[PDB]
């Protein structure tokens, strides 16, 4: 073991190891609220989550035994990674509190742009470095799935990591148009859309689509890209879905050129690739890092895939204390970076 110690930040108790010092609170809500702190054994500034009620409900057991087993299985340089998981808990019956780790980052996605105007330059190598980690996540399986400016961290000279449930020092505007309409079966290319949205933002100073609610940000998205063709209609299951999209006044796809003037030519040709409303066409993390737009950065050599990772866990109905034991035993197991 190590030694621990007590303090209370806003109103919630933090039994962290010596090693971390300075914890000051960054935001809390959701099933986390994390602390900015020092790390003694490395000098360097860290980020700790302490997860809420970590084993309170089935879906937090598993929502946490899911997220502890997806940092652990992340080794890439443009995804977050965990540099240490811990517990105030000498066994596994005394288990009932969660702390991850990760390297404290500069400024979410959503400051830079909030900022200034950032150049050409600066959007391939953002959009590159997600792209980047993007295939790595893919080549595995893993879909972000709310991938947005504040679930993207760069650091003071523009690097850039993936990470989720970011919390600020609508989601709804970075969904692809499918998983909002639902018709289920939803894929990975669902995060290109996110992209490609998240793209458009960072060479425009604002948020391609604004939707209010699920029907004003369908309405947003097909102005740009149109209303759904033959071929699209052709591969809609839902009765209701397309009851509803054949039933709008048909728009017509748009001339991005005329949409994103000013921007580089190879930036527009991308978001046309990207934004796309049939899932199947969209172009992928990997396809898209080749992509003229990014020559100064691309690198088919440095542009690794994962490890496979078995997801298996996600089909399984198990008790608070199965999906508890089960994420004891990963920490258990966790060996540092
Ligand atoms: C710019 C400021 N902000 C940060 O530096 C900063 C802010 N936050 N807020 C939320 N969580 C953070 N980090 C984190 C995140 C996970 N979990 C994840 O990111 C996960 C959980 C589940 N799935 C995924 N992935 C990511 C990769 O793609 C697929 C899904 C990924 C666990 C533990 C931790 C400490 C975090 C950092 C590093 C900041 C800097 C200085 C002072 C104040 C703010």
């Amino acid at each position: 073991r190590p030694t621990f110690y007590r303090q209370e930040l806003n109103k919630t108790i933090w039994e962290v190891p010596e090693r971390y010092q300075n914890l000051s609170p960054v935001g809390s809500g959701a099933y986390g609220s994390v602390c900015a702190a020092f790390d003694t054994k490395t000098g360097l500034r860290v980020a700790v989550k302490k997860l809420s009620r970590p084993f309170q409900s089935i879906i937090h057991a598993k929502r946490t035994y899911r997220e502890l087993r997806l940092l652990k299985h992340m080794k890439h340089e443009n995804v977050i990674g965990l540099l240490d998981v811990f517990t105030p808990a000498r066994s596994l019956e005394e288990f009932n509190d969660v702390y991850l780790v990760t390297h404290l980052m500069g400024a979410d996605l959503n400051n830079i742009v909030k900022c200034q105007k950032l150049t050409d330059d600066h959007v391939q190598f953002l959009i590159y470095q997600i792209l980047r980690g993007l295939k790595y996540i893919h080549s595995a399986d893993i879909i972000h799935r709310d991938l947005k400016p504040s679930n993207l961290a760069v650091n003071e000279d523009c690097e850039l990591k993936i990470l989720d449930f970011g919390l600020a020092r609508a989601t709804r505007w970075y969904r692809a148009p499918e998983i909002m309409l639902n018709w289920m079966h939803y894929n990975q290319t669902v995060d290109i859309w996110s992209v490609g949205c998240i793209m458009a933002e960072l060479l425009t100073g604002r948020t391609l689509f604004p939707g209010t609610d699920h029907i004003d940000q369908l309405k947003l998205i097909l102005r740009l890209v149109g209303t759904p063709g033959a071929e699209l209609l052709k591969k809609i299951s839902s009765e209701s879905a397309r009851n509803y999209i054949q039933s709008l006044t048909q728009m017509p796809k748009m001339n991005f050129a005329n949409v994103f003037i000013g921007a580089n030519p190879l930036a527009v040709d991308l978001l046309e690739k990207m934004l796309v409303l049939d899932s199947d066409k969209r172009i992928t993390a990997a396809q898209a890092l080749a992509h003229a737009y990014f020559a100064q950065y691309h690198d088919p050599d440095d542009e690794p895939v994962a490890d496979p990772y078995d997801q298996s866990f996600e089909s399984r109905d198990l008790l608070i204390d199965e999906w508890k034991s089960l994420t004891y035993d990963e920490v258990i197991s966790f060996v540092p970076p």
